[PDB]
Parts: structure tokens; C-alpha cells; sequence
């Protein structure tokens, strides 16, 4: 699976306000380079999941292989890249 700008978050604790995640997400993700945006919506497609869009791909590389299963909220993040532009607009 080639790089892509755009990381895929699963296995996130769904008890958390969908404001106050995206706060945390960036809080943690924005060491790894510019983030251009942050997408979890509390949509029941989108429980226990979110996109972190970077600016360059090899921030999204960097973000995927230093923060994959860390524990956030005390669940580990399981992460991927995006498997396609159809992706997030499939999740809405």
C-alpha cells in the first residue's frame, strides 16, 4: 500500500466528543508536520474512526509508523494510510 498524504484511524474510543478528539488528534499528530485537516464525524459510519490529512506524505509515513497502537483515551490506535480519494467521501 503506496503512501499517501492521508492517515486512517480506527479502534478510537467512541466516549469521547467528536470536538474534543479532534483537539487530542492534533495535539499528538502535529509533531509529525503540518496538518491540513482533521476529519471524525459522529456519524454511526464513522464510530471509532478518523483521517489526519498532512501536507506532505512523508509526514503521514512518519505519523503511521511512530504512533501505530499507541494507546489514546486508553485504546490503542490502529493506523493506515488512505486507500483511495473515494475513501473519506465514501465515509462522508
Amino acid at each position: 500500500m503506496l503512501p499517501n498524504q492521508t492517515i486512517y484511524i480506527n479502534n478510537l474510543n467512541e466516549k469521547i466528543k467528536k470536538e474534543e478528539l479532534k483537539k487530542s488528534l492534533y495535539a499528538i499528530f502535529s509533531q509529525f508536520g503540518q496538518i491540513l485537516d482533521i476529519v471524525a464525524l459522529k456519524t454511526l459510519k464513522m464510530r471509532g474512526q478518523a483521517f489526519v490529512i498532512f501536507k506532505e506524505i512523508g509526514s503521514a509515513s512518519n505519523a503511521l509508523r511512530t504512533m501505530q497502537g499507541f494507546p489514546f483515551y486508553d485504546k490503542p490506535m490502529q493506523i493506515a494510510y488512505s486507500k483511495s480519494d473515494s475513501d473519506i467521501v465514501a465515509k462522508i
